[PDB]
């Protein structure tokens, strides 16, 4: 089997995506934050505070005729930004782009951190990193791609998100239309239950390729690009102006500057950012003071090639026996 769907930007940023989700029967749709850099499937539901819910979509399990609640079973989770949702579990069939999962664990949140309640356009997420992370307790459930894989053409999926215009997510296949030249693929370490590799350096601009060693995580589910200081400061060094504002929280530019793209290296490959990708607009509305899209991993204790990176590559999740992960330009 396959499934493809199709990733659309929550905002004019791109400060998240959004993937329509079947969930229940009949099928309730709601479009789901695809997280590789997490493992629960979430969604605000009829049980959500009331309070909590604000133009969110829910799902209602008692509306579906084959949810059905798992005994005993309860989740919560708090994420590398300080967000946090909780609640029950029901198990339920759960469908991505044509792609069928019956008896998928359905988490339904009963409460959500604040910055949830404040964003309409995300109704939950679909977890995509190892399942070793899911929070579900007593007894541990599995990613939808973990339940998906067995049944896959090839146990991988990927990810083309867009820079300000949809993408896809495709599971089971390769679209090779969908990339130039080839796929890197490169190694990948679980131990962190994360999809964590190993970039072989970067470029600044037109500037000469600095090999070195950045370990870190290709995840969907981070807006922004997240790597060491020194390297941030190569940089923003480039970019008149730009100074890092502890009040602010980051890097920050004049909003008249054009970036310069940032290139990583996959290997002997290279994946080039162009400098707008880079650019995340006013710090406040009507600020001429604009928010960097790289920034200092210094103190979150990772490296995280999150959106802002992942955007300018055809990126696969390849779910093999021994996990890779692919990446080739676009
Ligand atoms: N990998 C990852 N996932 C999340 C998921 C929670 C989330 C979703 C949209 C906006 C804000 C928070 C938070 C995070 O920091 N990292």
């Amino acid at each position: 089997s396959t499934g493809s769907a199709t990733t659309t930007p929550i905002d004019s940023l791109d400060d998240a995506y959004i993937t329509p989700v079947q969930i229940g029967t009949p099928a309730q749709t709601l479009n789901l934050d695809f997280d590789t850099g997490s493992s629960d499937l979430w969604v605000f539901s009829s049980e959500t505070t009331a309070s909590e819910v604000d133009g969110q979509t829910i799902y209602t399990p008692s509306k579906s005729t084959t949810a059905k609640l798992l005994s005993g079973a309860t989740w919560s989770i708090s994420y590398g930004d300080g967000s946090s949702s909780s609640g029950d579990v029901y198990t339920d069939t759960v469908s991505v782009g044509g792609l069928t999962v019956t008896g998928q664990a359905v988490e339904s949140a009963k409460k959500v951190s604040s910055s949830f309640t404040e964003d309409s356009t995300i109704d939950g997420l679909l977890g995509l990193a190892f399942s070793t992370l899911n929070t579900v307790s007593p007894t541990q459930q599995k990613t939808f791609f973990d339940n998906a894989k067995a049944s896959l053409d090839s146990p991988v999926f990927t990810a083309d998100l867009g820079y300000h215009a949809p993408g896809t997510y495709n599971f089971g296949f390769i679209d090779t239309t969908a990339y130039t030249g080839s796929i890197t693929y490169t190694a990948v370490s679980t131990k962190q239950g994360f999809w964590e590799w190993t970039s072989t350096g970067y470029a600044v601009g037109s500037g000469t390729f600095k090999s070195t060693s950045i370990d870190g995580i290709a995840d969907t589910g981070t807006t922004l690009l997240y790597l060491p200081a020194t390297v941030v400061s190569a940089y923003w060094a480039q970019v008149s102006g730009a100074k890092s504002s502890s009040s602010v929280g980051g890097y920050v530019f004049p909003c008249s500057a054009t970036l310069p793209s940032f290139t990583f290296g996959v290997g002997s490959a290279r994946i080039v950012i162009p400098g707008d990708y880079i650019d995340f607009g006013p710090i406040s509305t009507g600020s001429s003071s604009c928010f960097g899209g790289i920034q200092s991993s210094a103190g979150i204790g990772i490296n995280i090639f999150g959106d802002v990176a992942l955007k300018a590559a055809f990126v696969v999740f390849n779910g093999a026996t021994t996990p890779t992960l692919g990446f080739a330009s676009k």
